[PDB]
RNA sequence: GCCGAUGGUAGUGUGGGGU
RNA sequence: CCCCAUGCGAGAGUAGGGAAC
């Protein structure tokens, strides 16, 4: 899934003025470029709600140029729920680190035994070329027995995608019942 | 658990203005 | 305190680097 968004450059125009004018200040960069830009907040909110930091957002620049990007950061004005600044990591020719969602599948054999399944991670940090960005990484936990742990090194990675975290990183585990992470009593 | 921008923000110097 | 103008500018995070592959 890929998205589009119109971006415009900026120089002297003050951030507070831009925000006031319904625009969101921000900037795009990579080992090659760095340029101050801005985008309409409503457009962004609409787009980011679908792309987040997992899908490529194509920025339509004034110079008719288009840049494939990934949202790297969104500074929220403290004391509210609203973006005050955003970073766009411009995808290039080299691989990049990024967060891919994990899609857990299957019921742990240890869960059939009354065990408790715990998904420690929701997303995983992997390294990959913009060409091979995966939509999600499926994770089958049907094998987990009470007291087991699926580690990053256990994840079945797509061709081109590799771990950007320690192989020993715990992705999931199945723990024994009778309270095993506090008990609402 | 190293170095580290730019951008934005907090804070702030000076001048002016204003609930 | 807020805004405008003008000069600085963190902390935390990101790019990039170091290290590693
Ligand atoms: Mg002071
Ligand atoms: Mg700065
Ligand atoms: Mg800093
Ligand atoms: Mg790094
Ligand atoms: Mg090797
Ligand atoms: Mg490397």
């Amino acid at each position: 899934m890929e998205y589009r968004l119109k971006a415009y450059y900026r120089e002297g125009e003050k951030p507070s003025a831009l925000r006031r004018a319904g625009k969101l200040p921000g900037l795009m960069y990579n080992r090659h470029l760095n340029r101050k830009v801005y985008v309409d907040l409503v457009e962004f909110d609409k787009v980011f709600r679908q792309a987040s930091i997992h899908h490529v957002i194509v920025l339509e620049l004034p110079d008719g140029q288009s840049l494939p990007t990934l949202v790297r950061q969104v500074n929220l004005d403290k004391r509210r729920r609203r973006p005050e600044h955003v970073d766009f990591f411009v995808l290039s020719d080299e691989p990049v680190e990024m967060y891919v969602p994990l899609r857990f599948v299957g019921t742990p054999a240890g869960v059939r035994a009354g065990g408790v399944l715990q998904e420690i991670h929701r997303d995983i940090l992997v390294k990959v070329s913009p060409r091979n960005i995966p939509e999600f990484i499926e994770v089958d936990v049907s094998g987990l027995e009470i007291g087991d742990s699926l580690h990053a090194s256990d994840l079945k990675l797509p061709p081109g995608v590799e771990l950007a975290v320690s192989p020993e990183e715990t992705i999931a585990a199945v723990v024994p019942p009778e309270d095993v992470e506090k008990l609402a009593e």
